[PDB]
């Protein structure tokens, strides 16, 4: 089987769609995500012409290996998709009417710096490479791209699902390529978070500062140590459903800010003692009282800077 | 091979089931569950049917290649059942009845806001799109649907396995699709959950409780820091073992009930410590003798409630 | 290709064996075990007949596409067996000496109840189904059932290698099924288990009980609290390494028995303290003293029951 | 089909080129990459020649079973490539151009002597064997090696994907053999390592060192002992995303250098409370207030040693 | 096809050879190895003899589906190697030289007993089952056997890779088996475990002991605990990296070990508290100053013993 000829110098445009059955598995350190779908393909092969008047057949199908088919690839996927053609359907002026229900794990890099308050943009590359004879052009029929209803993407919720219509068009290895993207559109689920996570995380950091209460040096340091390696198991825990950015994430940020608060109370609980110690606890009297509205206030300010730089 | 021509304009019912062999892998995270089940066809082709006086036949045997099949596939699956054909049967009047083993990693949404003490109904659903020449609509027959007596589901209890006998019949891509559910219901074993998580973390939760019975910051510091970090070791454990919900699970809602009740026990501690320092024993003895009966009676109180609005 | 024709009306007696060549990844938490196996089969087919006189050779060897074989599968695998043709030899009479190398994950409920001394039995069922024409039944050659003398299983010793030789014929879906029960006896090797997790877990426990020799509730408070968390961890551990049984498990048993001897350790520590304060040392005493004795001695014979009940 | 004949003596030169589409999955423990790339290959075949003229074509296109392909693989792949001919052309002179695409999962070494601010160059060997009947030399076309712009490999810097020109032309196995190092510079993004390990494990240590401004001993081993603790939990998160090297690593160095520093300051601790209980007061505080400036300055020292060692 | 007929009853001898291309994936726990290896094989088929003058060819390549190939498999597979045949070579009187590159996940047996000092041989073997017509038995081409020069096995030194010549020829289900030994030794890089694991424990144990210079039960209390409970998370992290043996372990044996020093520190630390208590310190004085010498002298001849025993 050879190409359609083309009837000037016109190249062959093939029409795409792409119907979601199932989205799943999102990895958020692989920044990969499984799909189930429907691929439709449409093109005009004079060759297959016929006339329904006297075939008294209004649509002929075909067989994969009977005719022409375009060799349709996606740019980021791990290993070629697994297909099954559901059918090919041939009108009278010779339009194929190609359809196949496909799986693929697809790589799209994903954007932390807001997490978990994040939203990313997933996209599906389909790509033709230009035959010799002649030259390949991808098209979207946005009658044919759309998603079940009942997709669900588990921790996130699913806005849209379209194509840009006009295709990347560009040399590759000295031949012609048609790239098309498919973008999917989706919002984390943070509410998880906040019980599990954040306000944990939060109470534990209060905890800590129930030592400016107490003049109780080994009190203090068992608080605030204490609630330093709840904080560690947190960061770890957080770092683990998540990828190494070559930036500074949201939780990260916060996480980080944590940390110094944790060491100013160590130092505060230090220098209080060593006071205490010294004959001066009416100077560490003061230092712990101001120390009492200073952590929450500037914990509450580096926060709304943060949230602002970040959002 | 072309479909079933129809003898009117009626549409081709092919009849379904499905006989579940091996029921395994029910992945909370990943909300799916592995299936060995046996898929049984049967639908009238005129154009097989035979004289079984001639032939000398009453059935006849084919390979699927042989005669026309209609192409039977499941919405929910991560990728496209492993199937092996049993067998293939015509009856004098051309009913073929078609028989295949399949295995499938089937994705169904789970609803863990009653977890540990949830109830699941896993999906399968069986679907055919309609072809240019025939519109193709499918049957339950329920001879033909059942399970296996020792199919197991670890960690669950097997309540039934039953099909909704009216297909749903909806337009995707100008075509006509026809869907069947088969329902498994399940319960989810909450058995272990009681010795292994329930139990411990109510013990260490009244362990932070024998506070209310001493005076000894430095002891009621180390009680209620300890049992904190024992309950964060279980929440973690707890969420490791569970999807990330956008809504409260009971579980979940009962651990963060438990933080509010460490949260005040620390403030509790605090006061107390902060009064006897300030020379005012008896009134932290008031405080302390009434978080003796509080801290139980509202915990008592704050779980028919929660249980209440969960069940 | 179609079944052998009966010389008067019995049925086809497909002789099986199954020879162990490798046991490996015994997964409890799955319920699972990979095989690398032999499995041969032999049935008569007259229509193979030959004259070793015409055909020059005394047996012939056939492709398995070539000739009539037997649809033989396995009840309880997750997919269908990876299975490569060894031979396939025919003698003069017609005999079929089918032979294949096979690999299969097995799903095969196990009971922990006497974990980690319980011991096991595997079971691998053969089965095939009857066909329009004639009914197939399965057969034992005992002499072409075994195992490598080399087969090891990971952690558990291998017992015997059988199989029930009467097979289970059954109707199913208006057909007749016969199956056969291969049955791999094991028993867990417990050895790993004392030095690793009972031994440490008792030592922690023992440290526990040395607060009835002390009356530093601040240090009594350390030593029950760090004991419990280094308990909790043993749990955790142990809880790993197992599924989620709806019943109680020797270990789980011990394990929980042990969060009940804390508890009571805590309450002790906590009323010895008590009544210290409450300037009555010598009450505390009785109790403390008595918890020297009653602690081991119910602990002794709380297990003696514990073994008695499970063993 | 056989290899081209030789006009003279010559070797069968074939012109590689590898085009990477994407990178992903650098796995550290494991030592791999996969990888997703055009792999063109391009001979000369005489038996394929044709004149334009009389054909009437420029270009001709075969089907890979139809003409000489030559046996290419790769050397250091876990199993053999998921590769799909993309397209074959014959010029008129018989000039083969052979493109196809290909997914690979490739082993190449790494070196964690200055993690987590190492540099890598992963390798891909292309290799033929030479036939009986002629030579099989491998060529690099630098005009078809390439790279995607949008190629990206999560926690890693892409610099540059180059060709070792000249061929590594050895025999094995008694033919000729001849080997090309395709070679991949990536350098870690160690960003994310100074805000989650670094920095944390620093601020711990430090913490410790607030002992050498306090004289009780209670106070001082929690400080000691939890900060030690804290830095045990990034020793194992940091030697879970590494693998068991012969030699020293960087961070590596560092973790172990800071056990001497813990090991240190449990031996200060102890000294100043002897001598305190010794009464010997004035003696332990010359040894604390050394400490004070001992510690830091030894570490600093410590670190520039290490550093200028490491790199 | 069929197998070569014998000059006289000579049994078949199939000539091989296993050269090593890649070594991956020493999974401790599964006891498996993963291979990329050739695999060749050398065997006389008279039928297959020509004239080399006449032919004027000296050697004809055949495709494996045209000559007669003996089924060569692995024993101590987990699944049937992925093969490709690279070549296959007659020579004049008929001798067939078989080359096939394939990788495999093989299955050897690990001893633990001097873990992490231990070596190992890893097994690969070889097996023909001989046909009714003619007995086939293996050989070993010395010339045929090795390994590159490149081959590495993280975390292990490649010692060496040899054959036993001497074919394991026994009787199996009726038919004749010829088992080929190919063995690789190989020993463990014990360097890592020296900073990450054996320090680390050493050090926290020496810590243990410095309350052999404290009087204060409380302090000593929080030494020997926080130090157990940094034994158990070391104990744990080893046995995480290591199967479940029916023997002791060099590890584990040093691992049990300390748990007794730690369990005669709290008894040491409760007896000098009790003594204390009891207004006899000079009594605790001689147990403490004992203590000081008796653990350090008791550990290091416990672990000359130790060594003894297991090297
Ligand atoms: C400790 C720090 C607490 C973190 C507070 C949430 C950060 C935030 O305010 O996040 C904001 C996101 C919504 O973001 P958006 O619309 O996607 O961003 C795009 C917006 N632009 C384009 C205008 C920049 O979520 C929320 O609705 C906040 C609810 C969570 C409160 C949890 C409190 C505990
Ligand atoms: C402290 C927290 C303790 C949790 C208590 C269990 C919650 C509960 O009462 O759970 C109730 C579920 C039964 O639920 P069902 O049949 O699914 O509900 C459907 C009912 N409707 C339709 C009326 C809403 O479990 C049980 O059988 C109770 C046994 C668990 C005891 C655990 C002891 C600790
Ligand atoms: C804390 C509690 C310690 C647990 C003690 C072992 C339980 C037990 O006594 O286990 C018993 C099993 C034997 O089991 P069997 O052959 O399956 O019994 C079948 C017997 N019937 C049919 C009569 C019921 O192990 C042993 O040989 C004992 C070795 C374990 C020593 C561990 C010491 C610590
Ligand atoms: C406490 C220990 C702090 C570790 C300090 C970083 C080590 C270093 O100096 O790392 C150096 C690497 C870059 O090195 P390069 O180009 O690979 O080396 C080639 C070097 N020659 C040519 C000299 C051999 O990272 C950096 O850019 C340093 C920024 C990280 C600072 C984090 C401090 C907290
Ligand atoms: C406290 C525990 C300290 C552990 C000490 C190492 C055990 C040992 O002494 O191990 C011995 C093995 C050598 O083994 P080999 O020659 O392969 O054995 C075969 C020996 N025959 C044939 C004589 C039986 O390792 C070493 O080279 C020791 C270096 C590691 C020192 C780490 C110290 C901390
Ligand atoms: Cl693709
Ligand atoms: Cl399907
Ligand atoms: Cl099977
Ligand atoms: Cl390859
Ligand atoms: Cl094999
Ligand atoms: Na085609
Ligand atoms: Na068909
Ligand atoms: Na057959
Ligand atoms: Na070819
Ligand atoms: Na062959
Ligand atoms: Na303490
Ligand atoms: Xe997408
Ligand atoms: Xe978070
Ligand atoms: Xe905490
Ligand atoms: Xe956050
Ligand atoms: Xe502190
Ligand atoms: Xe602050
Ligand atoms: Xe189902
Ligand atoms: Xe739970
Ligand atoms: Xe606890
Ligand atoms: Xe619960
Ligand atoms: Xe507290
Ligand atoms: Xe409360
Ligand atoms: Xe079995
Ligand atoms: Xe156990
Ligand atoms: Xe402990
Ligand atoms: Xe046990
Ligand atoms: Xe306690
Ligand atoms: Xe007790
Ligand atoms: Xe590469
Ligand atoms: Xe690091
Ligand atoms: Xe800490
Ligand atoms: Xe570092
Ligand atoms: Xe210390
Ligand atoms: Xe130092
Ligand atoms: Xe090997
Ligand atoms: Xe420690
Ligand atoms: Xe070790
Ligand atoms: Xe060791
Ligand atoms: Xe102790
Ligand atoms: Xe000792």
């Amino acid at each position: 089987v050879s190409p359609p000829p083309p009837i000037a110098d016109e190249p062959l445009t093939v029409n795409t769609g792409i119907y979601l059955i199932e989205c799943y598995s999102l990895d958020d350190k692989a920044e990969t995500f499984k799909v189930n779908a429907f691929l439709s393909l449409s093109w005009k092969d004079r060759r297959l012409a016929f006339d329904p008047v006297r075939s008294g057949v209004r649509v002929k199908t075909y067989e994969p290996e009977a005719i022409w088919i375009p060799e349709i690839r996606f740019v980021n996927v791990e290993n070629a998709r697994d297909a099954d053609v559901v059918d090919i359907s041939v009108s009278p002026d010779g339009t194929v009417q190609y359809l196949e229900r496909f799986s693929a794990r697809v790589l799209s890099p994903l954007d932390f710096r807001r997490y978990p308050f994040d939203s990313q943009t997933l996209h599906i590359y389909l790509i033709v490479r230009s035959v010799d004879t002649r030259n390949i052009v991808l098209a979207v029929d946005l009658e044919k791209v759309g998603k079940n209803d009942d997709v669900f993407l588990t921790g996130w919720d699913i806005e849209s699902f379209t194509a840009v219509v006009k295709p990347a068009n560009f040399a590759l290895e000295d031949r012609l390529e048609s790239k098309l993207d498919y973008q999917l559109r989706i919002s984390r689920q943070y509410f998880s978070y906040i019980p599990n996570i954040i306000l944990p995380m939060l109470f534990i950091l209060f905890i800590s500062w129930t030592a400016f209460w107490s003049t109780s040096y080994e009190a203090n340091v068992t608080l605030v140590v204490s609630t330093l390696i709840a904080h560690i198991a947190f960061n770890i825990l957080v770092e683990t459903n998540l990828p190494k950015t070559p930036y500074m994430t949201y939780t990260g940020a916060i996480i980080f800010m944590i940390y110094l608060f944790y060491f100013v109370a160590v130092i505060e609980v230090t220098v209080q003692h060593y006071l205490k110690v010294e004959s001066q606890p009416a100077r560490a009297a003061s230092i712990t009282r101001a120390s009492r509205i200073a952590f929450p206030v500037v914990f509450l300010l580096a926060n709304i800077i943060l949230a602002f730089l970040f959002f």
